[PDB]
């Protein structure tokens, strides 16, 4: 171990270079520094970083064996003193996720430019799914305070081009998540609830245009939410079980949960709607914490009121900072996914705050924003691919 | 999007070849199915996977830009209709460590051969440590039934070169982990408390010998702990304190745990030590849970005995069972870290049971073993790599 010396072997891949390569290396003196190898569409590198007495790196006798040995069967192979390189590359600082269907060459393109443009480096890519969408993931390395220029930059290619891009913190702490909060109502259910109970009073059409505005912040959410359910004023009660048994899931949505709980996060909802409709679905959902608005019941005939205290915009942030205060996971490590400006506050105080098929005024704010209509895209979000999903489901 | 064709450079890493490259593709009517690029010591392989109109694949303008372009800057590009090709390649199943100081590539060439033999094939290399000592990480794709084969040749090969090897499951689920244990006395302390204990009795020579009796199997943990605490009837009991004091952490035992924190681990410790002198620690420690035995003390002296009930071999399993019931986490997500006889049973039942520093009774009941002085040697067999735990802590 007196020298350095750099070994790369490239070529088209095939068996047995790995073991060939390393039985040559132990004719001399030689350990090992480091090893990098990936075969990408038959292409093989592999570079491997040795030490070595300086009596073997000075003469040749090593520089022949190794070119013998790798160029007999096809591949080509450098060798080089290094002494300055470095040893093993620094982790990636960021990391970039790219959802389309489909994604152009031109929208790629752009990333790559504005990535580029920056002083970005580009340290892997890789897919990590071919359904329900195309992702594609660059892992980055980004000049100190470049950050907020990549996510500008890269927000503008997304909107120009129809693919989402997320860029996101790829340290050690802030990848360790643990903890996520869904909205229901357009987020984890396809629908508004409370529109389906104004069509048990004929008034869904109001309802639905009062949700709208305050879904895209033109209205006060406490006053929106007592506008709305006074539409509900003399409706019996039964009629929320009806609505709890019509409700369907947003797609994708439990491969999604399902998803989660194989990686030990703790999950939970968020909504101004209403706990004797969400309650039953979180016990089928086997969720860990449900908070919610409350409707006010008289002689089994709903009033048209809820039972305060209101869970308006604030109020999801503070439900979302109580339950990972209870599960114990710091703020940074928490997950919140929505789609209204209800959601702004619960978004902001999240450590990774995503916008689902959102209002603009969501997708302002969010750290992230999907755009097309499956819940499980929110997975490639949190570091997993597709063909992992469906090892583990394969299992069973 | 008629038809897939699929576009691979290599060569020596560029400026601007990411981005040349779908540019040119964006004057033809590509979509993006799959991206895949690195580069290894400056050698560049970018696969792309694309799909177009069956009229421009099949006609020579595509060809011609791409070649132009990618061959004017000095790489070399193929273009192919592919049709047949996977989109996107499976995740590995396994994965394995190779530690060692060093590592000699006669180690390494033996790992190689021995995952060739069984039909393993290596899909990555990289490294993971260059200190305290060289870590080395393969990802592997084992045939099915086949990985009970491969753990036993490795360990050979392990014992043969001097180098730890560690095959571990690589799905979602099973790498999860979330719960670690360790042993007390020689693996998160350094050295047998109960021999410091002993040392204030003269007893150290008779208590070492039968700690290291106990700790490779061969005597009854319970008799052994009897025999030992009666050397020291007599004793103040002030003498706990006192080797509370001396204690030290075996090294790279605060990075481990620091690390364990920042990846939001619930951290516990299960000894067959004496839990007035490991309170006092687990508490320094920010621990979650401890697991110990109890001194029996009169008129402030130690009469000798233990307050049962007394934790053996099954007891340290059964506190690690407890641990995970109470934190919520399944037994296929636990680690636990140990040296002696005494801690077979934790192993077993822990997802992942790390060997450490051991004797050859724990060593042959492992999942894993580590046989360098360093406790963060633990973290690589965790999925953390040394620049990442550094970046981590820079960033404070
Ligand atoms: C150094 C500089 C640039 C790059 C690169 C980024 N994207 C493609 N190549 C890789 C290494
Ligand atoms: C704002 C808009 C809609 C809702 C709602 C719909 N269904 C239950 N709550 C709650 C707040
Ligand atoms: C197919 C077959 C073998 C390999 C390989 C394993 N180790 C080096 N190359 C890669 C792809
Ligand atoms: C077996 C051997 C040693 C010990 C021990 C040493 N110090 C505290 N406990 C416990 C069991
Ligand atoms: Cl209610
Ligand atoms: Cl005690
Ligand atoms: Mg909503
Ligand atoms: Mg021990």
């Amino acid at each position: 171990p007196k020298v350095s010396v750099l070994i790369t072997v490239t070529g088209v891949d095939q068996p047995g270079v790995t073991a060939t390569l390393f039985e040559v290396l132990s004719r001399h003196g030689v350990e090992l520094l480091n090893v990098e190898q990936v075969v990408i569409r038959h292409r093989l590198t592999l570079g491997v970083l040795v030490c070595c007495p300086a009596d073997v790196a000075d003469g040749p006798a090593l520089r022949h064996d190794v070119e013998a040995a790798i160029r007999k069967v096809g591949l080509d192979v450098s060798i080089e003193r290094s002494d300055d390189v470095p040893i093993i590359r620094e982790p990636s600082t960021h990391t970039i996720f790219v959802l389309g269907r489909p994604i152009t060459a031109a929208a790629f393109g752009a990333v790559a430019r504005e990535v580029a443009a920056l002083g970005v480096n580009i340290d892997l890519i890789r897919g990590v799914s071919d359904y329900p969408v195309i992702g594609l993931e660059l892992r980055v390395s980004v000049p100190p305070g470049a950050d907020e220029a990549l996510r500008t930059a890269l927000n503008r290619v997304s909107s120009e081009e129809h693919v989402d891009v997320a860029v996101e913190d790829y340290t050690l702490e802030r990848r360790a998540k643990r903890l996520i909060v869904f909205d229901v109502d357009s987020t984890l259910v396809q629908g508004e609830v409370i529109e389906m109970l104004a069509a048990k009073a004929g008034a869904e059409g109001q309802v639905a245009a009062i949700t709208d505005a305050a879904m895209r912040g033109e209205l006060d959410f406490a006053q929106s939410l007592q506008q709305r359910v006074a539409t509900l004023a003399g409706l019996p009660a039964t009629v929320i079980d009806e609505v709890a048994g019509q409700l369907e899931l947003m797609p994708g949505a439990r491969t999604t949960l399902r998803t989660l709980r194989r990686l030990g996060y703790a999950c939970g909802v968020v909504s101004g709607g209403f706990r004797r409709i969400i309650e039953p679905l979180a016990e089928e959902l086997m969720l860990d914490y449900v908070a919610a608005n409350e409707l006010e019941i008289v002689d089994g005939t709903l009033t048209g009121r809820v039972v305060g205290p209101i869970i308006d915009r604030a109020g999801k942030a503070t439900a979302l900072r109580e339950f990972a205060q209870r599960a114990g996971v710091p703020m940074a490590q928490t997950v919140a996914v929505g789609d209204g400006a209800n959601d702004i506050d619960m978004l902001a105080a999240a450590g990774l705050g995503i916008a689902f098929n959102a209002k603009p005024a969501l997708r302002e704010v969010a750290d992230a924003s999907l755009s097309h209509p499956y819940l499980d895209t929110v997975l490639f979000l949190l570091g997993v691919t597709r063909g992992e999903i469906e090892a583990a489901d394969a299992i069973d």
